[PDB]
């Protein structure tokens, strides 16, 4: 089995629960912000996604129909939905849109929600209407539809609230944080665009065209490091759909080649159970991917971007490999109570594209992105 | 061309337009009761179709709902969708749910509409959906959204209104008016139920399954006569696709071999046969004639107008005034002259006040 | 009818002929950049749309495939994928990629082409593949396919080619042409973004996300008539589904109530009328001019669109004084006007989607606005 | 358990792998001609599936187009497309087309190409075009497209290569072979057409329409033995779509209603036993011995279909002296026979659509009903 | 206009009409096999082609399952359905099976019947049926279903009925006429395949794959005048969706290019024609004799389909002295020439798809290069 100790490792607030909803970039954007708010010293927060969620699936809807069904129209969505959701719409606590409160729940179940918004947004973008319907003012009708499905099965937005005693806005209590999206950047590393340039990445949750700054893989991975280091949590958005991705919070990138040399030959090896593999289930010599071996798994559909997490800490295991602690968005029913350890190897070759602030960046890495 | 002679009509209110929506259903339905308001003494009314058709739809949502897509969801409507409209929902003034004045217009354009809610009705009818979503009290999140999605575009039914000095809502309002829904019949003549007896007509728009009595087609033509003589209307649900039904106001059922100085070769490879512009001999229909038509799909639930007065054209040939709903930009200013033998070839079914049926009809009915 | 007299125009090259290609966007911008050449005093250019509408169309198939279907895979464009693609790809001349060679005619009908290239990219963007084929070096295979399909129905891009005794790479032709995509400038008009800021249209054929400058409507305008003015063209992307755009050769915009009026009819006998005799885009007219809600709403409700590109190269007036904008059209010269199109003002405020001029063109003060040195 | 003695045995090449592609027809039939050069004393050949897979695939994309989609364009095939293939292409070493070379394996996965190229066919078969474009030598584009896309997948074919010092060309090199298509027939044993005559099969990959002998199956499988004794191997298109055909090397016919009244069980017991315990296909059991109408019924009630082509190459004998035929498969050798299996005589009378022998092994009564020179 | 003067017709029958059926292949089948009944002394004859129509429908839902829907099942058919029913089915006159008699009419209207067996024969051949019923004699309950349907809309099939005094059966009846399908061949002209061979066109309506003899085009066109000239007819089956053919009774292929010339306007002048003023097909023009080559391109390009079948009866020339074949259709009377068509031999040599005549109708030289007796 594996026996992991950990080396360092950043406040962060306690593990949520998406449910049956494909928020995880909500859930993990805001474990992301809250841990900034901490680091910060502005105290521990408990920011409502049902809130953002639902701002960003009516502008989603939007995006759809202006590209005439081109932008997709789905649960999913990205860590800028979430930086530029607080700039835009602002922020209201958990209490004021709690997830399910409107269908007698306590958890997301938004299956009803989707398959209804899902045909009225493809009604419009793909359908046969030549002009579409607005009111006195050239307001939209088929955006007070989408909106008035949507308050429906997430709730009413709050236009005033009082929090800890004192009245607020979704804005004024956005303001009230301190927060800046412009103190975070995106980072990612491919080779179809050159290196230190920015890029939207070609995914389909980034409808937005949020850019992302690229990197060599060697000193992407060195913001990971120096962002813990520092005192710094990483928003991190990756590939989860491997064979190392297990159930039992662990997330490892095994050698297989070298695994087998170690056991039995090459053919007794390859007739061996899973159980009697332990690829996932013990540390094994890890693969470190190349930057083509790492591009090639991203044009080739074998890295997509899957899920969004939070990692805040690096452990190691009992033979000495590093791995990244991560904090999902599951619940706390799993072996680590919602918290999975990622190898460096694993991290290295499906990450997605990551968030973090700008202070966490290293000076050399700055200076080359033209970041002050 | 045709020349008529009004022979008796009875008072009517003015042409409306439904326009842009398959809402005829209710127009010619409210047409139909407000002569009848006129008739009992009640004065001139105004009701709002679009009060009943929202009301109405929200109910056909659900009856697809419950039968998992059998019942189809669309615009179209029965008689009888207004007649229990009334006794269920009530009736509001026009001036509280006007056509179109979410969309900043004045006449009704339902194919957004229609475009939104066919989409939300099938992904809960017809979808993977295994158990659908409730609040604290048990009601279905999705007719709540399905009834937001119909105010938006046809806008927030009154709960309470002012009415010439009066407050009501729209119980109250049916109940000044006096009508009841138990004094009007449907009738239609068929031959695959039996005669005298009740059955609901096997069209799509009847999917509350309203009854209709069955009279043998003489009978039946008689209750239209009787009912014109004595000052009564007639709602009329007929079939309107045919090539005798013409947008310059007549619908006429010439006969084709009667008509043909053109041999039959030069005949069927002939507009230039003047064959809907003047008086021409008619196909008096059989009953199995009739019935033929409607097994095979000539005869359709199409349209609903309303039969309110008897005319004669300059060669004698009996007519049914008709105040159809499509404005009064039309040679009649929207009114339509059908002939006795169009009425009885291509009628679906009809609605009339129990006292406008003759005695002898109304005991073989069973009709008190 | 119209009669119209030149109030000023600039050189333009001959009238082209797209035929059976949704490739007018970049016949346009090569009617622009052509333009562009003779101003900059570099002589009469034909350069080959065919070498970038092959790139192109294999950029778009990369895009369509990353994004798992959503970026559409279609024949149409915007002018930024030639200003990206003279400085990608290059260019070349007419001469050594010619529409039509290969399926023994001298104009483009891609329509076989995109039927099979429609159904290879939904195959693998749309498809069930769970790991796309790579080479050795790490090269994809369905790349390799696309490109070798283009190449049949379009020709084989040239690496190296003469042109007037030198010898040129597309890189090294685009080199002395002096062009530079950084001298040219997007603009657009409208008011779900911030004036004077930059964004990406919302529209299928941007699949780049290509920024343009938003400006008020009235600013907007008037860097039509400076860019004319002071010797300029501009590349005009417009929507042309409207009845006032007509096969004769006029786009106008007319008020239907005051041509109305100005008639014996009234609004009932109007309704149901012969458009022959309602004379609304056949003789000039009282034009309808938007406000700029007026025109962001067409936008919002699907009544303006990204349909066609054109160059829009001189202003001109008709009998009555009215001004209209000379739009050089690539449908070929069997039109009224040979290829040439008069678009009203006020069809050019209402449906215009965006634009692109060279910086020089705009205006000192909306430079300023824009932030543009 | 199974213990299988060999009875008679021909001499055979080694077991192949077709993996993730379903060239079963093109294994099978090289493992039957590489048999036949065995016999003939030409010595032991490895020819290319791939090149002959290439070929025929572009010759059934024509047949989908031609028929307008009628003809289904999938992976399979049948034992004629090799023998005329032969005849017509030519036939090539393994080494100058390996499977897989071109994304990098050794063994086929051809979903990817087939996933484009079938995308390909049904959009020029299957779409709305009216006149399908072609060059100035009347060569069609489409054609060469699809050759295009199969060569990216499937490699170049070689027009000359060097074989053990000689040159050739694909013709030549079949040449060298001494093989003639007009020494091999096609066998089948139905009721829907005469006996002792020909008829093609009507089964999709049977799209070329070769004919097949007719024969009563006494007579038919009087075949199968009298050429494996005189030392011929037998070509075997079947059915495996069966409870019988495992996956541990064994394809039995078993009579349900003995195999339960030789268990202590009765019918009832006997119909709610585990698999495991049942033992139908794991020992030796008593054999269902199908009538001819009893084989018309499967082939008409689509429980006999056009499944999988293999080579028939011995019989051999179990513990209780039951006859069985020894069948080479291309799955590869990671089985429990390595890669062979062992058909029972109830089973090949019963699920066999078609055979292929040389004419010099059919019996010579057989070959006069039949009126074979 | 067009005024045509008869050279030499051959004797035939009344000018059927087929209605809304696509069952133009049995109708000239019929007319051509009546006329080689005149031909042979054996009187005129009125061949019931619902029965042949419903027995072939039968075999091609067959064919439809067999191949599990690659066999397309429609209306339409070949002149080899009806040669291989004659022998098979036999013959019944037309009072014993007339058209319409099911649902109170005169003429065929299938378009109900086809509504309800396409959806049969799908469900069958492209469902997920895996084992089809049968009864207790093997027969298959879905023929069942889809002949009692085919009943209902085409008529009872006669085993016995009076003709003339005496008592036939269908097969009997075939035999009293005299006729054998092995006196009667079918010719193309196609390089797609050997010339002077035999092979099935692959057209959708062959699905029987009835083989066809491949003449060189200029021989192919001599076997037409032989046959007229020696007093056969001609079954022709042929492309009609062409801008020449019309519905005024002449299909011919004018050159527009020669036209052209010929004419007084210029290149300019006659490319902004009206059709009426181009009279393309209304008067005598000079014809466009295709090659080879060019007819080979029309049938790989979709622009030659296997559309329409007729009969070939004679030989006519216009006013200016072109040579037409006289084709007698299948539409009923109510034409200009009261179902009489006149097809250039330019038209009859370029859209000829296959054609049936009797052995000797061949000239001896032609005769002898097929290998024919
Ligand atoms: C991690 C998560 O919950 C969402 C799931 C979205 C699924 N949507 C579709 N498959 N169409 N993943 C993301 O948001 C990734 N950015
Ligand atoms: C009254 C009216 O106009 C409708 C037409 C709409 C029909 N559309 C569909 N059924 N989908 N006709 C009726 O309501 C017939 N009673
Ligand atoms: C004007 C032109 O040729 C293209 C046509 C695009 C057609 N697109 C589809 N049929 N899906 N228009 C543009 O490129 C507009 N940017
Ligand atoms: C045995 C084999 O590999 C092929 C598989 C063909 C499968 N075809 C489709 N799923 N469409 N089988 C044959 O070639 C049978 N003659
Ligand atoms: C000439 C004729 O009647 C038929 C047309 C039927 C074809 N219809 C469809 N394929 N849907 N033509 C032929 O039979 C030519 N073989
Ligand atoms: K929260
Ligand atoms: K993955
Ligand atoms: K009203
Ligand atoms: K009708
Ligand atoms: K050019
Ligand atoms: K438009
Ligand atoms: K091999
Ligand atoms: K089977
Ligand atoms: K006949
Ligand atoms: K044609």
């Amino acid at each position: 089995g594996f026996v992991f100790t950990t080396v360092k490792e950043n406040p962060i607030t306690s593990v949520k629960n998406q449910n049956r909803a494909g928020t995880c970039w909500c859930y993990s954007s805001y474990s992301f912000l809250e841990s900034e708010l901490l680091r910060m010293g502005k105290g521990e927060y408990d920011l409502s996604e049902m809130f953002t969620v639902y701002n960003t699936y009516l502008d989603r809807a939007d995006a759809a129909v202006r590209t005439h069904g081109d932008v997709s129209f789905s649960q999913g969505g990205s860590f800028y939905d979430a930086l530029y959701g607080m700039e835009t719409f602002g922020l209201v606590p958990e209490e004021e849109m709690r997830p399910g409160m409107m269908y007698a729940d306590t958890l997301s179940n938004h299956t009803e929600l989707s398959a209804l918004t899902d045909a009225m947004v493809a009604a419009i973008a793909k359908g046969k209407l030549r002009k579409l319907q607005s009111d006195e003012n050239n307001a939209m009708l088929w955006k007070k539809a989408v909106a008035a499905v949507h308050q429906i099965y997430l709730g009413v937005p709050p236009e005033k609230f009082t929090y800890k005693g004192k009245e607020y806005t979704p804005k004024s209590f956005f303001e009230s944080t301190g927060l800046k999206a412009s103190d975070y950047v995106s980072l990612t590393s491919y080779t179809h665009h050159p290196f230190y340039t920015q890029f939207p990445l070609e995914i389909q949750d980034n409808w937005r065209h949020g850019m992302s700054y690229n990197l060599p893989l060697d000193e992407f991975m060195e913001v990971f490091d120096n962002a813990i280091n520092t005192g710094y949590t990483i928003a991190w958005g990756s590939d989860v759909s491997e064979s190392g991705f297990t159930r039992d919070g662990v997330a490892v990138m095994p050698d297989d080649e070298k695994v087998q040399e170690l056991s039995s030959d090459m053919a007794h090896w390859l007739k061996l159970k899973p159980e009697e593999k332990k690829l996932n289930t013990k540390p094994q010599p890890q693969k470190w991917c190349t930057q083509a071996e790492r591009q090639l798994a991203y044009d080739n559909y074998e890295t997509t971007d899957d899920h969004g997490m939070q990692i805040y800490g690096i452990a190691k295991d009992q033979e000495g490999n590093e791995y990244y602690m991560v904090k999902n968005s599951w619940g706390t029913n799993s072996k680590y109570n919602g918290i999975w350890y990622a190898s460096k190897a694993f991290v290295r070759y499906k990450t997605m594209n990551i968030v973090v602030h700008k202070d966490a960046l290293p000076k050399a890495i700055k200076a080359k992105l033209g970041i002050k």
